[PDB]
């Protein structure tokens, strides 16, 4: 009736307060701090009032309605964001639609830095709300797409950081670790958003709803293919919702499916129990990182309903992708150990083959070797996985690292040093974070980290170009990039690189760095290696990290530094030129 005093109530002042504000944040990009927190406090004691009597003047407005009517209130509307100032001109459902288009994605403000830990805790102490709130102001405004409740989500752990290390005599030791660990955390979260939005308007519906469905019925095994339907689609909108860019049809939506989800919870899942008796703004989260259920075991085969039973083309025609949606389910839900996206691949197999049969004189004898084409397709990504763990376990993280070193540089030489080196000491966490579990959920971790970090990547050849295979690879669909990758052969055409003595020459400095940085330096030094004799055997290499190694123990060990390293340098250049 007044759903604002409705979401007030559900929603408590506090984080009615700082979600107002970051919605503010994130369409007037532009205004002041201080515009915004007026606006924050005019809204609430509009809401505080409903909250009071529903029925007084206004209360009935929507939401979009509500807001849109308060955006319009802004004078330096027009001055500000000139074209934007028209939109208000339009009645609600268009008005808002306007409002979004305005949006700027990527604007044009100031990096983000970190002020002193001094002047911080004092900062925080003096006045705790607008100290944390002026951030989350900044950080709002500077990605209008974020969604809104997750921003929230990070703020109290930061509020939690504060209130617990400005109190500790070491300061910064007590902070900084953790300022470092909510920001590669919110950095992962802003590109992990942005690329699902980015497969959303790339491949379109269709193709996201796939994938959708796949994933639920990993995680609901027990649910029936109706309800799972629902789901994927409600699901789809959603998504289409904020990635668009509209705060609240996103925020509630995704309030809505969390209610469908939790009344019909036994119809769906038994891990979710734990997530529905958490509050409002805590479910959707607690929901979308739901561990997967068990499946029935009683299951039948695949074989019987897909490949033998005649009529299965009849089926298929009558609604084609229906019936793709049906074997994706079936096939996923029996497989938690698969990746989506491996699951996608054979669907996709599974549909090609039926086109090219439906339409032959015995189809039923035309597709009933299918099961066995995807035998390669699975077994390509399980291989990889064996070979490659199996190799992370003789040597440690870091030893790994070398390896995959060796193995991309050779790959694509014309990338930046640095580049490689960043690029491969995360594939090295991977296979740790990863291979430490057993066999089930290996390919799907392998998945979830790989699809960041070979973003990641691309993100990085796009600003600096240097190969095209790379760049081949980057822009092919989302199923096929891993395997564009594993494809790429050792480069033959690139002529390798000229000596350079200051490369290869250490001095003592790395003795007292610590050990990532001992770990980075000494890695440097190997790509390089590598840039210089390519043709170089994976004997050879060792035999040269090995002299090495000790090489550096016997200097940091002896009486005379940066002498023992000039001298017994020369001699460790040498014997290598050696070879
Ligand atoms: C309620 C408080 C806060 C929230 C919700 C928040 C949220 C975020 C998010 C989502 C990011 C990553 C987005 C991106 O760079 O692409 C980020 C980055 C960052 N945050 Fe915060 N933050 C808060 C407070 C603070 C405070 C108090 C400081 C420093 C005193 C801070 C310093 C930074 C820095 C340095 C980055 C990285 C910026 C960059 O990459 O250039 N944040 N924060
Ligand atoms: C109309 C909504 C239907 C949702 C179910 C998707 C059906 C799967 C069709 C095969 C998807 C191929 C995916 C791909 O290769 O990109
Ligand atoms: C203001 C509306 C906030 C809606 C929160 C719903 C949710 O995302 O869980
Ligand atoms: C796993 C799927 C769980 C379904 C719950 C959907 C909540 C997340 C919605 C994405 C919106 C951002
Ligand atoms: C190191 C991990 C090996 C890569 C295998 C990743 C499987 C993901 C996929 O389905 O493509
Ligand atoms: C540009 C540098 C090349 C990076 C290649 C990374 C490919 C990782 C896929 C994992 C694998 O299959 O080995």
């Amino acid at each position: 009736k007044s759903e604002v005093a409705h979401r007030f109530k559900d929603l408590g002042e506090e984080n009615f307060k700082a979600l107002v504000l970051i919605a503010f944040a994130q369409y007037l990009q532009q205004c002041p701090f201080e515009d915004h927190v007026k606006l924050v406090n005019e809204v609430t004691e509009f809401a505080k009032t409903c909250v009071a009597d529903e029925s007084a003047e206004n209360c009935d407005k929507s939401l979009h309605t509500l807001f849109g009517d308060k955006l319009c209130t802004v004078a330096t509307l027009r001055e500000t964001y000139g074209e934007m100032a028209d939109c208000c001109a339009k009645q609600e459902p268009e008005r808002n639609e306007c409002f979004l288009q305005h949006k700027d994605d990527n604007p044009n403000l100031p990096r983000l830095v970190r002020p002193e830990v001094d002047v911080m805790c004092t900062a925080f102490h003096d006045n705790e709300e607008t100290f944390l709130k002026k951030y989350l102001y900044e950080i709002a405004r500077r990605h209008p797409y974020f969604y809104a409740p997750e921003l929230l989500f990070f703020a109290k752990r930061y509020k939690a950081a504060f209130t617990e290390c400005c109190q500790a005599a070491d300061k910064a030791a007590c902070l900084l670790p953790k300022l470092d660990e909510l920001r590669d955390e919110g950095k992962a979260s802003s590109a992990k958003q942005r690329l699902k939005c980015a497969s959303l308007q790339k491949f379109g519906e269709r193709a996201f709803k796939a994938w959708a469905v796949a994933r639920l019925s990993q995680r609901f095994p027990k649910a029936e293919f109706a309800e799972v339907s629902k789901l994927v689609t409600d699901l789809t909108k959603v998504h289409t919702e904020c990635c668009h860019g509209d705060l609240l049809e996103c925020a509630d939506d995704r309030a809505d499916l969390a209610k469908y989800i939790c009344e019909n919870q036994d119809s769906i899942s038994s891990k979710l129990k734990e997530c529905c008796e958490k509050p409002l703004l805590e479910k959707s989260h607690c929901i979308a990182e739901v561990e997967n259920d068990e499946m029935p075991a009683d299951l039948p085969s695949l074989a019987a309903d897909f490949v033998e039973s005649k009529d299965v083309c009849k089926n298929y025609a009558e609604a084609k992708d229906v019936f793709l949606g049906m074997f994706l389910y079936e096939y996923a839900r029996r497989h938690p150990d698969y990746s989506v996206v491996l699951l996608l691949r054979l669907a996709k197999t599974y549909e090609t083959t039926l086109e090219k049969c439906c339409a032959a004189a015995d189809p039923h004898e035309c597709y009933a070797k299918v099961f066995d084409e995807f035998k390669p397709l699975v077994e390509e990504p399980q291989n990889l996985i064996k070979q490659n763990c199996e190799l992370f376990e003789q040597l440690g993280e870091y030893k790994f690292q070398n390896a995959l070193l060796v193995r991309y540089t050779k790959k694509v030489p014309q990338v930046s040093t640095p580049t490689l080196v960043e690029v491969s000491r995360n594939l090295g966490k991977v296979g740790s974070k990863c291979c430490k579990h057993p066999e089930a959920k290996r390919m799907p971790c392998a998945e979830d980290y790989l699809s960041v970090v070979l973003n990641q990547l691309c993100v990085l050849h796009e600003k600096t170009p240097v190969s095209d295979r790379v760049t081949k690879c980057c822009t092919e669909s989302l199923v096929n990039r891993r395997p564009c990758f594993s494809a790429l052969e050792v480069d033959e055409t690139y002529v390798p690189k000229e000596f350079n003595a200051e490369t290869f020459t250490f001095h003592a400095d790395i003795c007292t760095l610590s050990e990532k940085e001992r770990q980075i330096k000494k890695q440097t030094a190997l790509v390089e290696l590598v840039k210089h004799k390519p043709k170089a055997t994976k004997e050879q290499l060792k035999a040269v990290m090995d002299d090495f190694a000790a090489f550096v123990e016997k200097c940091c060990k002896a009486d005379d530094k940066e002498t023992c390293f000039a001298e017994e340098g020369k001699k460790l250049v040498a014997a290598s030129q050696a070879a």
